[PDB]
């Protein structure tokens, strides 16, 4: 695709900034520095790029219905872009964080960053935090001089630490509420009570919604100066609704999608997870089929994991996807609709994002 | 002490603020809630305050040479206070996650986070994250409304981003230069060419001068509105300085003062460290000297580690001490004078510094 191209080509300008400047203000080495240009490249590329090319879908919208210098037209979408790898910097971040939380195996096809030989988890915690420092470094040199800048810092800060937040909920999604406490060793839950819609959506709203979906589109409107002329209201509305239904994809995905087409292995089963299918699950069960699934989560035996499966299949938890995924279509079309009122070049982007959204298979 | 206690009453102010805001606009339940006070108290606490403590001084400074309004004494001590905690904050941060990257067993004389039994690395790594969020948060919410903010803010990530840096050359160090690569699995060094005074002094300045020195006593000014009353190149060189021996009185106690002084175990002999004792060794030990500590360096046994230690009481390595020591006082006596020209009250915060850091017995 050749808006793509265009999108990574600023990734190439925006990764010779970086690295030159280590050389020329750090004094880093070049090994060093390759190291680092291999790291960027590893936890940066080869994602779909999707938080990125939605900031520059949303500006290019507004381009397309507003008067502008060819001069304004290349400054605003250059800004979109650098935006953009704010927010796959900012993801890039979490996601080696993540795969060190959650002991994944691959990620994009290729071993999880920890994972490389010469990395290791000693340094992949530090090379997570470079990639936060990254974001502000780009911000700060491309947009030092915007009118947008205090907003689009303090937006990013804000979802950033929703993002933390959600992650803690995630990772303790696992322990009873009750018995958590730094000084004692955290047992599972045998009863799965916190296994519910309402907590799974709390979890998710924060892991995920922020980062996946308000940040890039609100972005999109900082860089193109049009955040007043959306009903915001809307837009955090819309983002956690279309958010929510991109991590419950994720979640089926993770258990039923073969890992050579996802590019990363499932590891919800054995981590315990509050996942989408757990509490669905969990939500139509009989009395049998719970017991048989206390005795078999949370655990990485091949053999307990084979029977999560084979319960979920049991369960038919495709047909409960398909009312899911019917629901959500219903308030996505309507929030869409209510876009449409002060902005239907914005509800037009938000129709985008929520089609790729839809018709995703990774 | 009487103005410790002002500025942990601060932190309290601040802990405050930060838990009503999770339980109201992030949906957190008390239990996590209790979690993240007990991960902030400590994380963040029983340490010296001398980063944030130094903010406070050199707010006081400028204060008692200057006309205001009993508010705004008020209001600068403080925004010199929840600017202390930033860094304090940020340190707490980077304490989290170098506990895991070293390997190390206690800090301020309790295990360190990680290793807390309801704790563990999965979680320890993300509470590292809302640590550095929490700073992002203290900033915006407190000081959104200050004229120093973009300059705050700017200054703030620019040396977080050194630090990082700063951590990645520390835990590369025992790594050959050319050998580095994330394909690669690491060896460890056999000529030890890169443990010199050059590739030290590079180490140390990333990893240590910026937050510890820098940042504070730059800080202190932003509050104060005073830096353009300054020479920056001055601060800047003091606070190499200063920090470069604050973190060599850090090596030489990681081997030589007993944990329950120190509060925390030495880990760098294991850890195949660029230590300021490792580079002053290998800078004056004989060839068999030399060969010895080759076979005995970067391991956990404690038999190969006593060997290290004996090397190090033979090479009378307090000689090399007391004479770094005495050229570090002769320079930074110096550059106090040289801050004297155009602000004698900074120059007395500086010395102030200076003297607490000499002093240091943990
Ligand atoms: O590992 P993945 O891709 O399956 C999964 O999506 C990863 C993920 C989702 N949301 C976040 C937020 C921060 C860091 C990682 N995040 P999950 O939430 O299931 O870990
Ligand atoms: O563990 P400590 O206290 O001995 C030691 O000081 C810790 C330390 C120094 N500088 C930094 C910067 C970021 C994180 C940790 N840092 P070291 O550098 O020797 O790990
Ligand atoms: C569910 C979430 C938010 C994590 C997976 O992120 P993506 O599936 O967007 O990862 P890439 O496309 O960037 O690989
Ligand atoms: C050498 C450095 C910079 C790390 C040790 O930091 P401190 O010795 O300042 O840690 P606390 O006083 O905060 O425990
Ligand atoms: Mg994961
Ligand atoms: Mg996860
Ligand atoms: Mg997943
Ligand atoms: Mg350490
Ligand atoms: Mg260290
Ligand atoms: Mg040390």
């Amino acid at each position: 695709m050749a808006s793509m191209e265009r999108f990574l080509s600023v990734y190439d300008e925006v990764q010779a900034f970086l690295l030159d400047q280590l050389q020329s203000k750090y004094e880093i080495d070049p090994n060093r520095a390759r190291y680092l240009r291999i790291m960027m490249d590893t936890t940066c590329l080869g994602g779909k790029y999707f938080r990125g090319m939605t900031v520059v879908n949303v500006a290019e919208g507004f381009l397309a219905v507003t008067q502008h210098d060819e001069a304004t037209k290349e400054r605003i979408l250059h800004d979109a872009c650098v935006g953009g790898w704010m927010i796959e910097f900012l993801q890039a971040h979490y996601l080696v964080e993540d795969d060190i939380m959650d002991g994944s195996v691959m990620r994009r096809g290729k071993p999880c960053w920890y994972r490389f030989p010469g990395v290791t988890t000693q340094c992949a915690i530090n090379d997570g935090i470079i990639l936060k420092s990254w974001t502000q470094i780009m911000a700060w040199h491309y947009f030092a001089d915007r009118p947008f800048l205090k907003d689009l810092l303090c937006l990013f800060q804000k979802v950033d630490y929703a993002t933390a937040v959600g992650q803690m909920y995630d990772v303790t999604s696992m322990c009873d509420s009750n018995k958590l406490d730094p000084e004692v060793a955290q047992p599972m839950t045998t009863d799965f009570a916190e296994f519910t819609p309402a907590i799974y959506k709390r979890i998710v709203k924060y892991k995920t919604t922020f980062y996946t979906y308000l940040l890039p589109l609100v972005m999109g409107l900082f860089v193109s100066e049009a955040a007043a002329s959306v009903e915001m209201n809307l837009v955090e509305r819309v983002a956690h609704l279309i958010g929510e239904y991109f991590q419950v994809q994720d979640d089926v995905m993770d258990c039923f999608t073969p890992p050579e087409q996802l590019g990363k292995v499932g590891t919800d089963i054995e981590d315990a997870k509050c996942s989408w299918l757990a509490v669905t699950f969990l939500g139509k069960a009989n009395a049998a089929q719970v017991a048989e699934f206390k005795a078999n989560y949370g655990d990485k035996d091949p053999a307990k994991v084979a029977v999560v499966k084979r319960l979920y299949s049991e369960a038919n938890l495709q047909a409960d996807f398909a009312a899911y995924e019917a629901e959500v279509v219903r308030e996505v079309e309507s929030l869409i609709e209510q876009l449409k009122v002060k902005s239907p070049t914005f509800a037009e982007s938000v129709a985008v994002v929520w089609e790729k959204t839809h018709k995703r298979k990774k």
